[PDB]
């Protein structure tokens, strides 16, 4: 839908930064084992595809979605050659679609 657009939910699934770059904001809080990096669009789509080769995916599974006023957010698990990470995406209304602001991405345990 609108605040969790399917088109984000299938990026991570094909792990696709180009995309997943559909969706960005013109900054991106890029968040990797709790390391934060502020960068801009083209810059973090360049990461994710970076993170994306490195970690080639095999799925995504949804875990949780949801909104509060004009944020919204959708937390998933990437199953990837590495092992599994934990995905969670935050996304913000600007005009009248909701972009990327932040992903945090965690290696978890299997």
């Amino acid at each position: 839908g609108q605040e969790i657009p399917a088109g984000v939910i299938t990026a991570f699934k094909r792990g696709s930064s180009q995309e997943l770059s559909k969706y960005m904001g013109d900054k991106v809080n890029l968040v990797f084992q709790g390391r934060s990096t502020n960068v801009d669009k083209q810059k973090a789509t360049a990461a994710m595809q970076e993170f994306f080769t490195k970690n080639k995916v095999s799925g995504f599974n949804v875990n949780h979605q949801g909104k509060r006023d004009e944020s919204s957010f959708v937390i998933g698990t990437l199953a990837t050659t590495n092992g599994n990470f934990r995905v969670n995406c935050f996304l913000k209304k600007v005009q009248n679609q909701y972009l990327i602001h932040q992903i945090r991405i965690d290696k978890i345990n299997e």
